[PDB]
C-alpha cells in the first residue's frame, strides 16, 4: 500500500490541482479535450514544470495528465494503441521526473507519490457525460476501453491509479474487476454525484461503497470535480459508510477554508480539481 507510510505519519495527504490552468498561464492553447496528445508531444517540459510547481506548493501526490488519454480517444488523432500507450506512459514519466527534481532540491520533502489518472468512459464521449453517467457498455467493452491505459500507467511506474470523476456504477464494477488482473495495482475511486447520497447515474452511494469494499486493491474512496458547497455533505455521508481514507478534490470556488470540516469527515487525501492552481495547494499546506 503506497498510502500507508504517509498515512502512518500524518493525518492529511495533499494532492495536486488542475493541470490546464497552469499550462494556459504558460501560453498553451488547449483547444479541445485531446489537448494532452499535443502537449505531451510538443511541450512535455511544461507538464513536468507544472508537476514540479505543485510539489513545491506542498502536494505529496501528482496526478498524471492521462485523464483523456486512451487509445479510443487518441484514435481521432491518428494514433494506434501502442502510440497511445507511449503517450500515457510519458505522462507518468514526466511526473516522476518532476519528483526527482523536487527531491534533489528538497530531500527532506518526505515520500512523494505519482498517481496515474484514469478518467471515465464519459470523458471520451466528450459530451459532458462524466457528470450524468447515462451510457451503456458491456463489462467487456468497459474493460477493453480501460485496459490499455491501466497497463501503460502501471508499466511506466505509477504508484497508484486515480480512477476519478466516475459517474457510472456498471463502469465502476468493470474497473474494480479489471484491477484484480494486476495484483500489484492499488487505486482510489473518486465519484461525481447527483446529490449528497447518489452517484451521477442514480446509484445510492451505500451500494457503491458496499461493492468496492470487496476489493482490497481499492485503498481510498471519495469525490472530485464537484462544487465546493456540495463537498461536506457528501463526505459526511461516506464517513458513515466506510473508514477507508476519503478523497476530496473539488472545483475552485475558499477551498482551503474547508480543510477542518473535511478532515473531521474522514478526508485524508485533499487537493483541487477544475480551475484550481498551486495557490490552492499552498493554502491547504498552510492550514494543515
Ligand atoms: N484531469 C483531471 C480530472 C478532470 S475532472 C485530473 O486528472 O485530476
Ligand atoms: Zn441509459
Ligand atoms: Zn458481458
Ligand atoms: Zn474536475
Amino acid at each position: 500500500n503506497p498510502l500507508r507510510a504517509l498515512l502512518d505519519k500524518q493525518d492529511i495527504l495533499l494532492l495536486d490541482g488542475a493541470m490546464a490552468t497552469e499550462l494556459e498561464a504558460r501560453g498553451c492553447n488547449l483547444a479541445d479535450s485531446l489537448w494532452s496528445a499535443k502537449v505531451l508531444v510538443e511541450n512535455p517540459e511544461l507538464i513536468r514544470e507544472v508537476h514540479l510547481d505543485y510539489y513545491r506548493a506542498g502536494a505529496q501526490c501528482a496526478i498524471t495528465a492521462s485523464y483523456q488519454a486512451t487509445p479510443a480517444g487518441f484514435a481521432a488523432r491518428g494514433l494506434d494503441e501502442a502510440q497511445s500507450k507511449a503517450l500515457i506512459g510519458k505522462s507518468v514519466e514526466l511526473a516522476r521526473k518532476a519528483r526527482e527534481a523536487y527531491l534533489a532540491e528538497n530531500p527532506q520533502a518526505g515520500t512523494l507519490l505519482v498517481a496515474g489518472s484514469v478518467g471515465p468512459y464519459g470523458a471520451y464521449l466528450a459530451d459532458g457525460s462524466e457528470y450524468r453517467g447515462d451510457y451503456h457498455c458491456s463489462v467487456e467493452a468497459f474493460q477493453a476501453f480501460h485496459r490499455p491505459r491501466v497497463e501503460a500507467l502501471l508499466d511506466a511506474g505509477a504508484d497508484l491509479l486515480a480512477c476519478e470523476t466516475l459517474p457510472n456504477f456498471s463502469e465502476i464494477e468493470a474497473l474494480a474487476e479489471l484491477l484484480t488482473a494486476y495484483p500489484r495495482a492499488r487505486a482510489w475511486f473518486s465519484f461525481t454525484l447527483r446529490d449528497s447520497e447518489h452517484l451521477s447515474d442514480g446509484t445510492p452511494l451505500r451500494d457503491v461503497v458496499a461493492l468496492l469494499a470487496g476489493y482490497p486493491q481499492v485503498v481510498a474512496l471519495g469525490i472530485n470535480c464537484i462544487a465546493l458547497e456540495n463537498t461536506t455533505a457528501a463526505l459526511q455521508h461516506l464517513h458513515g459508510l466506510t473508514v477507508l481514507p476519503l478523497v476530496v478534490y473539488p472545483n475552485s470556488g475558499q477551498l482551503a477554508d474547508y480543510l477542518p470540516q473535511w478532515q473531521a469527515a474522514g478526508a485524508r487525501l485533499i487537493g483541487g480539481c477544475c480551475r484550481t492552481t498551486p495557490a490552492d495547494i499552498a493554502a491547504l499546506k498552510a492550514r494543515s
